């Protein structure tokens, strides 16, 4: 039988290259989006094109509220539906805008930003382990965390939240033969109303050729991370950033 | 004389903090929750010392829809009572396990994510807004990379924190704002902590198998807000007595 | 045409291991060794039954010295005679034993465990990196920053190891060769070590409470040096079940 | 009887506000130097007529050979044989210049880069801890050391061996009650000798005031490890950089 996987924000772009190459490598895929449910569904297509009933979309709001765990038992609950089971669940939806210190009210950004990037990996990740082999969790951190951009507090808080439920759940879950780990972009897939000319400016910072990593790029150390190939490894965050966290001012 | 906020003042290490920058001339903000008896005691010691000098403040820092108005209202509290506010400590902190596996999950979430992490933010905001020796110290985590099991929600908030002190360190230079961490290890143990059960943890300390004085951690507080500290910003200081280096 | 890489302190272990599954990924390799002929001509010979002309051994000290520069060029040469290419390096070699700081003579122990950790990695890099998916794997420590008591110079040696690899990895990026480390916490124990003694640390290690198979550790490496990992540098991954994530 | 403190490469710069300040805490100071024999001259001249009999020179090449811990030990003796203790060590001495990847053998780069910044501190170490209160340890290291300059993996590596040691020391010693702990400067006072434009590029880099430390600002923070305001410190690194490290790309 086939295993299963959880992919939050699988949509488009990362999430999207994620849940493909599980896809490929043989999984069943949970593709869960929030808004963009034209492109899910048109990536569940071509999934169960390839192969049928091996890919389902489930909708979720995972900005943080009184209702948040319900929603994140209820994703896991949709792999158990869909498929009977939940090997895998990538941590990969994340809101992302700038909150400077100097029309949302601050209340909602901290809920949004703080929930999508920290708060539904967590609920996800307790949902995950109260039902339940080779079982683990990616996170999809940040390798910048470190060296912030000026304005982006919150969100970069919600990054450093994930190092921690990270480092904390590969402890916590060993027990169980669940590892956690995490992927660490520097600067991949561009924002989508990001200009070319800027696209170019932060290209040209990564040292390895000068250019973003691929969506395949992530998707890859994701692969490596699920597969037997990494089964000693638990509590890592692999950076792919082409060195950019290297490059000093 | 310049002027400081410390949250959670009134006990334990927030209260040698503002015991310390008291005497070391500020004017202070004793910030508390449940706290209030020990918290006008503390201003009535400092205030017998030198005259109106010593204010307190009540708050509850958990997160919700009213926390950005009290974190305003505590910075408020400092330039009402004092006219300036030169210097936040964020010491204020829920603490308490959350097993992945009577308080829901969300008012968990609340409490030590809001306490840890979305007050010190809000209160920088504040702080930052109103505005020379400026700075904000943040009370870290030193052993914030090493987790004890069933801390997540905790561990979260006090890196959250870590990404709060770097990230307003650099948004906040322009202004002249320093913004640094102390890092404690095993400093004060648990009230409701065995004694057999603190002895096993300060053994773990190489340096002297014993945990920090409120009056150490302090010391570093003082250092890091005194013109010593004045090309400093963004540094996390552990206090620790060698705690984080030692493996399992 | 089949692509080639050296391995330093291939004979034995964990360096025997990663020989094994470059080999068996397609790599043609050069096994290097100091000491341990008799094995690192056993692994030849079996490597080479199983495709011809595929496998060499290079002997070479790696202690520092002021002939350690030729040794390193040599060794890389070696490929380049054997194989006409050197695709990957893998910095595996390592001298390891205490030296406290209160019959080898201070400055041999200074040679033999900075030479190998540190000095001969370093200059493995400059010959590699002058005679050309190319890329470099370094052997780290995940306990670097939990260190190990009276083992300051083994320390020493692999946290220069980490600025190596960092250096290396922005200095080469330019000519596409990548620079990564895997770093074990532990893995396989001496044989000779008593198996009470090995249980105490096999406990430590979180995910199964038992150290890492070689051919563990040496799967990090296979993924680091393949086309799935071809933005990846600079990054050094631990292969450490949870062990450096473990307090006191 | 005043406490005496050893300052390696004392005659200029960061060392000699260090000897400075140590001096006007109520230190005895040893004046350690390589090359600069009159300025390490003039200084002990200046503290001497302060008060009397409280500063020496000690001159010694930090190169690694094998005569180093001879060299090492006698920095350490001539402190006990001037002020009859030695109760701290700041390993200041630092050769620095770069040696790329691809007039002096690389062999002899080696040996100073790696003697001057690692080896010589840990030989230093070695020496004090064996001949012994507040006694403690302070190592510059840098700021940048995980930012590395193109073209200074040998200085890089040293300053990265630096930390090991730093954390090492702090537990191997921590029985003794010697504390040992890091500053770690950004960039301090640039020589008046480089280009207007390149000292400008490196100083507005600086998010804290766009300059560079004052050699006293980085003296200040030795000052704080080595006082009775640090008993609980120890295998602590603290940055001196004004927010520089947390600068991207
Ligand atoms: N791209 C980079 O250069 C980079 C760099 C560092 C880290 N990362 C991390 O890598 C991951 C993938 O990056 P990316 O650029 O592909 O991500 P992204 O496009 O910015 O966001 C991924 C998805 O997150 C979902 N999302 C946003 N808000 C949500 C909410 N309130 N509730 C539920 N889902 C929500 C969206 O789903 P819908 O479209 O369905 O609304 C979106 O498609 C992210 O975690 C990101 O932080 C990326
Ligand atoms: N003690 C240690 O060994 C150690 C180790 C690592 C880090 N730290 C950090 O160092 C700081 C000081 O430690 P500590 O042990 O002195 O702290 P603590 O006693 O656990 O907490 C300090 C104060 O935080 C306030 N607080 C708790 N929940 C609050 C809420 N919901 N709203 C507003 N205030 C709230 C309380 O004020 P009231 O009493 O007025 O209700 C409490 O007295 C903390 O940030 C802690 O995380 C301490
Ligand atoms: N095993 C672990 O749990 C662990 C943990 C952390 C890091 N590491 C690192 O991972 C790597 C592999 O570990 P391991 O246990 O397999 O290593 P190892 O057995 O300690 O050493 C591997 C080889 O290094 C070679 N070597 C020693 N001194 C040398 C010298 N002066 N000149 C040239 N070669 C020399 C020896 O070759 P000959 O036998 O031919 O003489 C030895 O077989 C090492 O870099 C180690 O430091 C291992
Ligand atoms: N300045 C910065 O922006 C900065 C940044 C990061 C780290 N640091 C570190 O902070 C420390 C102080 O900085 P600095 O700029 O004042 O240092 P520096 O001027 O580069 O070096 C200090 C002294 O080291 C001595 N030295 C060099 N080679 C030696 C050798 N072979 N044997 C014995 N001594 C030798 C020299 O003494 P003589 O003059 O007597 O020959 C020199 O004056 C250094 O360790 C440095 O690496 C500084
Ligand atoms: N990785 C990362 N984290 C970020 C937070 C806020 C804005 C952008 C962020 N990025 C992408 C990024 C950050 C720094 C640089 Cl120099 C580059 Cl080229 C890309
Ligand atoms: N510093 C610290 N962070 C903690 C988080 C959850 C529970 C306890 C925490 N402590 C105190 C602590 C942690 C580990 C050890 Cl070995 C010790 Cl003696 C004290
Ligand atoms: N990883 C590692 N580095 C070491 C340095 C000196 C002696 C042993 C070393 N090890 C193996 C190790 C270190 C700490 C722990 Cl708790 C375990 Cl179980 C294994
Ligand atoms: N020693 C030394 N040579 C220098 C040349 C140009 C500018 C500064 C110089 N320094 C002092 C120094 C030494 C090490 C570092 Cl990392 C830095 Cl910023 C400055
Ligand atoms: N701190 C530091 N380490 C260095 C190593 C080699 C050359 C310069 C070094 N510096 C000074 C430095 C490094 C990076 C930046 Cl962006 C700046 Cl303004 C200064």
């Amino acid at each position: 039988e086939a295993p299963a996987a959880v992919v939050t924000g699988a949509a488009k772009r990362i999430g999207r290259a994620i849940a493909v190459k599980l896809h490929q490598t043989g999984y069943r895929v949970v593709i869960h989006y929030h808004n963009s449910a034209e492109a899910a569904v048109s990536l569940a297509d071509e999934l169960n094109k390839e192969r049928s009933n091996t890919a389902v979309v489930c909708q979720a709001d995972l900005t943080n509220s009184n209702v948040l765990p319900a929603s994140c038992e209820e994703i896991i609950n949709s792999c158990f539906r869909a498929f009977g089971r939940c090997d895998v669940l990538v941590n990969n939806a994340s809101a992302f805008y700038p909150t400077p210190l100097v029309g949302k009210t601050v209340e909602t950004q901290v809920a949004e930003l703080i929930g999508t990037n920290a708060i539904a990996p967590f609920l996800l990740t307790m949902s995950f382990a109260q039902r339940q082999s080779n079982l683990s969790i990616v996170n999809l951190c940040d390798a910048m965390v470190d060296q912030p951009c000026m304005a982006f507090s919150l969100y970069n808080m919600g990054k450093h939240a994930l190092v921690g439920l990270t480092q904390s759940a590969a402890l916590e879950l060993a027990p169980y033969g669940i590892r956690v780990n995490g992927v660490a972009p520097g600067v991949s897939l561009l924002p989508v109303a990001m200009g070319e000319e800027e696209k170019d400016k932060w290209r040209r910072k990564v040292p390895l050729g000068r250019r973003e990593a691929s969506a395949e790029q992530i998707a890859d150390a994701v692969i490596f991370l699920v597969s037997g190939s990494a089964q000693y490894i638990t509590g890592s965050i692999i950076k792919v950033d082409g060195g950019l966290s290297l490059v000093h001012a």
